[PDB]
RNA sequence: GCCCGGAUGAUCCUCAGUGGUCUGGGGUGCAGGCAAACCUGUAGCUGUCUAGCGACAGAGUGGUUCAAUUCCACCUUUCGGGCGC
RNA sequence: GCCCGGAUGAUCCUCAGUGGUCUGGGGUGCAGGCAAACCUGUAGCUGUCUAGCGACAGAGUGGUUCAAUUCCACCUUUCGGGCGC
């Protein structure tokens, strides 16, 4: 095996083309335009992992947190990143620390590409959006120690509602105003509540962009002006709004004319990675760092690793293509539901200000007698349609002591029951066509039961009977 | 490929021996005594993953959280568990939900095996110990709304200290009492502070078991009696105490004679998995469930998956063997440091009540002139010794506004500077021998510089010069 | 935990849809039309591997071949298939020690037979994967024929300049009889009269077989299999076809099918890697006489690697027959695009595309305007394309001499002693993308510019 | 990000310790004494694979063998080594299209040569891995000898009842001359006078080689290689040694070394899976004449699979020479334990351990007290052990007849026509654990109890 | 290896009985009463903590019941019966 | 493919100049003044939002500087020079 020096030359020159892509990533911190090949990616990950002390060849550990791993399956599935992330001259996990920095720089680049070009700082946190919102509220407590209220335009979603209560504050629920079919921000009620309670007693205004139709993204510009005038922090729930240029442009415009202290988005919903992580972003770099420093102890590196792999494999061109296809799939889904609803004397709710979610009416379904609105949601489930959300009339729900009327509808008395469908990133035409086909069959069976492909149906009938 | 019915028979009978181990796990929820083979484990994981809707063959998704995965590397490294964990007749992630239940049952079994036999309930949370302690304090706020103080016997560790402040409470630092070389709980000062502030103003007493020598685990029994008498919650930081039968028995005895509302432990420190997760356990089942319900939104399944793989691969016998070896390695490390310290006129601090961590004095090192105590920590680092913690005299440190004197030493004026080493799970004899060998060389070079194996040293001298 | 009857039910319902696909594969042995999801595939492979005795839970081994694996990396990368395929006396016999590997082998051979029919040879009777490449697989065919024709010494072989298929005859222990090709236009084609003359000179009983070739580099074209098959049928001489990468060509496959219809074809051999985009190491031996194909299989001594069979099994189940058909359709489309791009580029440099309509895979462009005795440009062009990361382009100079196993070829790489000119080869093989052609055209354009500049 | 000069420095310092191990391997080609960590190994493999042209970033392919991979599962499980080993005319020649695979092949063969010396044949001159099992590898040896001895028709072969090594001679196209063994005590040993008599009867020029066997089932023992090597040297006859699983036996290896010292051994062949705990599919051909071993390698037509070479490379780098030595030492210890346990069990059932001290791997226990014409207990015992998940135990009955490739064996599996009794085989092969023997003893004890109960 | 029928686990040993705090038939050791005999009393193991003495707990895992050595399911061991490339 | 030397990116087109808000030498279109001519003025692209008009932003990515078309590093493109299983 005595190798020729040309072999060592060829072996060195072969690695240079890969190192060049790695050096460009490290120098400018931007997503590659075209995605890396898997070989470049895994070479990069292996070279980062060996920088952590637990992967040193001559390492000995006499501490209680040495990154020892009992299972080889566990070590390999994490690419030997064991020490997690957190934060100088004696780094125990220099590779994980570099992984954290690059990942945050890549996500910041995507956030600018997605529409918030003036974002100043962001970081990945391995908690989902709800806990990440809680961490924002926990940071604001020390800044506004006399504050106990969070003003919150109503959106029926348990995680973002619980985030305020888990943080130890009292939500002030601002009901929405019905304009046509849409539920929109009641700016008059928001400002009246600010004056009633007093700006010093308000921890922040907690607004939401991405949401289920017929709710639309909040009027962020007007809310940001209210927050700037009364010196009240503004925290935006942007859980799955990164994928929507409409939502991102609302955030940029809100920060331009007024105040947005932070906006939070889910990793899984915007980057097609496992549930578990989120991004906290903002326009004041010092404040965003303050939220980061509020986190006690080290944290999992697994969500950062997931989105690092994803963005390097997709590239900015790959992510742009997903954003374009999401818009095209939204138009296709909208046209298909419009065509289907006509056959059953239903209609697509008129919600032009919601760019992600759509709703079809269910007025022809008798829920009081036949409970067909509830039956529809079950039948769609047994036919393996996921994400189709059915909203009946008059649902009463208690969440952490607060009682919601008309729950899931974001208002006390919406005119009708309806069904939700959304065009989120990664959806294919097959998703739309199968959903339309199965929804058609479910509506037929509901109507047929009042007058008096195959294997999904055979198991559906058995589950429906059980 | 027309197969014989005997082939289908053989193929069915072959899987039965594996399914038998799986059924026993699901029926009784106990760790297997002997570890599963990898084939049984991966068959089990694959059968769980296909129960999640994102892995259904005929699934169509029209929602915003469908578990879509852009990168095949990401999907495979998580065994196709994408939906995370959280919490009925329409489960979107029935496989992940079963994974969560089994993992919590396995961890509960290990906690009983480790020494807390009367534990009633526990759950894995994908946050490290600091954030998990915060979640405990956040849960207690609603129970004791007039409380603002957390009484806390001092331990110099930034994560557990920050946990109280991030939760929005004011730590009341109780200084420790020096008994011989050991720093122990000042029970008189704890109770005097309870009476001074008033029990209703105390959110909880926050005690600690696992800690660096010369601090020892807190007097949990006496603290639990104080908590029971004054009706004050008791939260125990047991970050890496699961591996110590001494620590676990303190927790069981504390709950027997008094009150322990919850104890928290790190996943990585006690189970040799990546940093990122923790276990919250307790003796009141309803209260432990209350902490669980306080968490907003879904959470990462990756820490649960790691410890599930680990415990199924190790078995209870494998974990018991690691616990036994940790005790043997503690005696060996203690005897080796005792022998080395004699050669340099130092000594092993007398800390018999700390079963994990040890400390060797550094009295012969001149830190005021030569800064040799600080130099020692650097030299050990450059020689690739990790976890060796050097504690100089007179370190002043501010953490979230609070100023610590004598930081890292858990007291304002400890008699001497010292060096920490620990026998944690997974440590091998090689770790001890290499640490002893390199510490010997570092002490020689420090003393030699006052009078006036090879490649680790060559790089160490270069880093030491830089 | 508390596995309610719901979890037991849901776990069975979830496995049903995957097992439906598996059962359809086992009952009919056909390639799935649409490819399987990875989850179905890895579930299938895991359930196959657990059938092998080395993966049994309560197993104890007291033998010398227990399938023990020292490295976990080795075991996992092979999906725990350790025992190989076959038994000591037959690579097709079922191994009770390795029932899962035996099932893997049977399914794989059935999928491959299905593809061969889909690819164009609908009358194929039997085939099997062998974990040797095409040259060594041709040798196995010749080794099988020896006992049937004990007086045979020669193999009649229309010339094709490829060392492996030439050495296959010599390694088998026979003497190649090289039949020179006929220049018909720009194409090199079978000299049928010279083939029949050698049959009459040497004697049919002295000839082990006629060894013809379909897939080849332009300007050579597939052999005239129909006329060769008639010669073989008339003289009772076996006919072995080297079809190394002809599975991807419906024209090559139809030519094999037609030769078997009008005359005699005893076996045809094809490469796994060239036709199924898997690593090098395996081949397929196929034929129309079921018993004779089984004879070749039984000639193989001992067990053999399962790795090539596992690769094609994974590939075909993931692609599906629709996926493979799509790759075949795209190969034709890329052939037309590559040909048009070469024609366009050849105009700009006063060259031309050689007219080889009977070769559906390989193309040839003249290099007559390049001087090699003056500049050595023809020889340099090959290494210039290589340094610019163009792979697969053959530069064929004039008058190259090459000795292979004692036999001297004149005009090597050109399949004849004096082809009129030097030329460049490019091919449209399965898996090729439009970017492959565009980069090749751009980089070849830069190579020719540099040679002209270096002369001027 | 902000890769400070610290991160660039730390990244280079971290890679240094791993590259030190790699450079030590490349400069000397020796097995590391202590095994590599997985991180070092996978870093090495990844840097090798990126040297292959199919893994280049700016590559375009216009050929028919570009190493395209349709399935990502296939590409990853092979660490992106797609091109196989060798070239069209030589499996040892460097492939400029696959420089990484060529380097993998050279390193692997060097590691294997190092182990062969460590295992006991210190005078070995050359060896190479071939991705065929032992039987097919023996065939390649015989195929190489044909051109050197064109009049040769026969292979003289001391009988061993194993179908692969017997078929290897026939597949190569030669006639086996079966030499019956001599009963010496309980052992079956080489009949040297019958071997020399066949040499004189048939004529040395008519004999292709003498084909001897080391590793074998008791009561057969390794052949008398020293006396056979002298016979071959005196008559100028090649000597090919079947050493299928003898690498793990220092006594087998020393016997090969001594035969080469006093006489002639042209090549010895061993299985990869039986000696290195890797999947079935590869073998090692080794010898003492460097040029002749290279001749066998050059006889192989075409490229070949890299998968067996990758498996042994991973295994040997992970084990280290210390790891392999430890497995060899444990095999001897397990042999003594298995033998003592069999002796103890054989006492309880009025049986005995056959005295076969010259076989260091395989053991044989009598089954004379079992009646087969009355109860068919001997035949049933085999399937009884199988149903209790005992693998590798050979039950050898009396008077079994078996036809292999037209040749009829009498007393098959027993290596002689009339061995005095039926017996049971068990072996201590590398990787065996104490649990293997204890489970075997317990389950065999239960089988014998059931047979006696069924009779009574 | 699996299916099926039993027994089996951890209160000195055994053998019976018993849903009610266990029982009594033989023994063994220790200890006393009056050398077999014989009467009366007594009894072991594991983990953790502790310098110790001792202290906290365990009776295969769970279930039912006010109450389980007793009844139920599973597991461990073992005895049966059956299946035998 | 790589190393090296330049130029190059996104204000009508070009060609020069310029660290100072750009310049002027030729042209083109549009628009007026007095058919070549000729004078004066004017100018494009992308993303997002919007029924629209329009509105918010972008000049390759960053750096230096009070200030960058100008200077620096890298990237894109391209022209050179060199390297050729
Ligand atoms: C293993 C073995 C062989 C070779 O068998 P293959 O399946 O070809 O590898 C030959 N002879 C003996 C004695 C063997 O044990
Ligand atoms: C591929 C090929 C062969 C076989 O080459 P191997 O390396 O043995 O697979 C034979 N003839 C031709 C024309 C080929 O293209």
């Amino acid at each position: 095996r005595l190798v020729s020096p040309a072999y060592v030359r060829q072996g060195c020159e072969a690695r240079r083309s890969h190192e060049h892509l790695i050096r460009l990533l490290l120098e400018k911190g931007k997503c590659p335009e075209n995605g890396w090949d898997e070989s470049t990616l895994e070479l990069f990950l292996h070279e980062l992992a060996i920088m952590d002390s637990n992967n040193f060849l001559g390492n000995c550990g006499v501490g209680e947190r040495e990154g020892r791993v009992a299972s080889a399956l566990v070590a390999r599935r994490h690419y030997r990143f064991i020490h997690g992330i957190g934060r100088a001259v004696q780094p125990k996990a220099a590779g994980s620390s570099l992984l954290n920095k690059i990942t945050n720089s890549l996500v910041l680049d995507i956030i600018k590409l997605a529409g918030v070009h003036t974002v100043a700082n962001c970081f990945v946190v391995p908690m989902a959006t709800g806990m990440s919102l809680t961490l924002c509220f926990l940071t604001l407590r020390h800044k506004r120690p006399k504050a106990k209220y969070i003003i919150w335009p109503r959106i029926d979603q348990k995680s973002c509602f619980k985030s305020m209560i888990t943080a130890g504050f009292e939500p002030v629920v601002i009901e929405n105003v019905l304009e046509g079919d849409e539920l929109r921000t009641d700016l008059k009620a928001v400002e009246a509540k600010v004056q009633e309670l007093g700006p010093d007693c308000i921890l922040c205004i907690h607004s939401t962009t991405s949401c289920f139709a017929p709710r639309v993204p909040d009027r962020l510009e007007e809310l940001a002006v209210i927050c700037a005038n009364y010196d009240i922090p503004h925290i935006v729930n942007n859980a799955y709004g990164v994928q929507s240029s409409k939502c991102m442009h609302l955030i940029q415009q809100g920060a331009r004319v007024g105040r947005i202290d932070a906006f939070v988005q889910s990793l899984d919903k915007n980057f097609m990675v496992p549930v578990g992580g989120a991004i906290i972003a903002g326009f004041n770099d010092s404040f965003i760092q303050e939220i980061s420093k509020m986190y006690p102890g080290r944290a999992s590196a697994s969500p950062s690793l997931d989105v690092l792999i994803t963005l390097l494999s997709l590239g900015s061109n790959g992510y742009k293509k997903l954003l374009k296809e999401r818009k095209e799939m939204f138009s296709y889904l909208s046209n298909q539901i419009k065509k289907l609803s006509e056959a059953y004397n239903e209609r697509l709710l008129h919600t032009p200000h919601n760019p992600i979610s759509l709703a079809m009416t269910l007025k022809t379904l008798d829920e009081h007698r036949d409970k067909a609105v509830t039956q529809l949601g079950s039948m769609l489930f047994t036919r393996q349609v996921s994400g189709a959300r059915v909203v009946p009339l008059g649902s009463m729900q208690t969440v952490s002591g607060y009682t919601f009327r008309g729950f899931m509808s974001h208002t006390n008395n919406y005119p009708c029951a309806y069904l939700n469908a959304a065009s989120a990133i990664g959806m294919k035409m097959q998703d739309v066509d199968l959903f339309i086909k199965r929804l058609d069959r479910c509506l037929k069976a509901v109507r047929k039961e009042r007058s008096k492909d195959v294997d999904i149906e055979e198991m559906a009938l058995k589950l429906d009977n059980a």
